[PDB]
């Protein structure tokens, strides 16, 4: 139960982590962030709110006026505790103009380290999944 | 594996329901109506949908010019399938008027059918958690 749930459980949170983290919505950013950092241990925890921090915080650039939407197009568990996660992101300022699309891939790492002490977080992570390891990078995309 | 999944993931999931379901919150209304959607059968979606249907439809009443706001108190499993949960509602309108705290019980009734056909929906529903019938009561409360 520690290294995995099987694939469509892991499948389950890695999609939530990875929709919650990339997606940029002021409607929604409240649960974005809070569930983020919910399911990362406190060393991804920290790099994920420097995201949130300083005078490039994303929130204070975008504010409401733009929003990062994300598909997930392929979620891939190695079984043993590490996934890639194929994303595309695209950024729509609110007057209208559209950023170019990013393909993406996350590499993460990941446990379940049991229910979780608080009431209130065990009723979101029932299982303890945490994110110990988080990144991305663009996809690779070769051409003919 | 049909009836229950134990506590703390039947809670997760019945915690998700209600919550989505009762909230009324127009930044959040696209996730929450497909949430509860995809976590119906299809007998309790037709009931859900009605909702939203009509001239008292909710959104069309209410549009972004209000929320309803859920706190979930506790949920109690029978461990055979049915559920109560304690919640309370609070209409707040975009104006400042806040309404009277409504102390609700839903009555639940649940199964987990497998993990569905889609990879879509398996990807947000991996257990194939299904409400089967679906209620709400004030609560009873007796004061000394």
């Amino acid at each position: 139960h520690e290294t995995s749930y099987g694939e469509v459980v892991d499948r389950y949170w890695l999609n939530q982590y990875v929709l919650n983290r990339e997606t940029y919505d002021y409607d929604t950013i409240q649960l974005n962030y809070d569930t983020t950092a919910l399911l990362s241990t406190a060393a991804v925890q920290q790099e994920f709110y420097k995201i949130y921090e300083g005078e490039d915080a994303r929130d204070k650039v975008l504010s409401n006026k733009a929003r990062i939407t994300v598909k997930v197009r392929s979620i891939q568990p190695n079984g043993r505790g590490q996934a890639t996660v194929r994303f595309t992101t695209q950024q729509h300022d609110s007057t209208g103009a559209v950023g170019v699309k990013q393909h993406q891939i996350a590499t993460i790492g990941y446990t379940y380290v049991g229910a979780p002490m608080k009431s209130s977080d065990r009723l979101l992570n029932p299982l303890g999944f945490q994110v110990t390891s988080y990144r991305t990078d663009p996809e690779i995309l070769l051409n003919n």
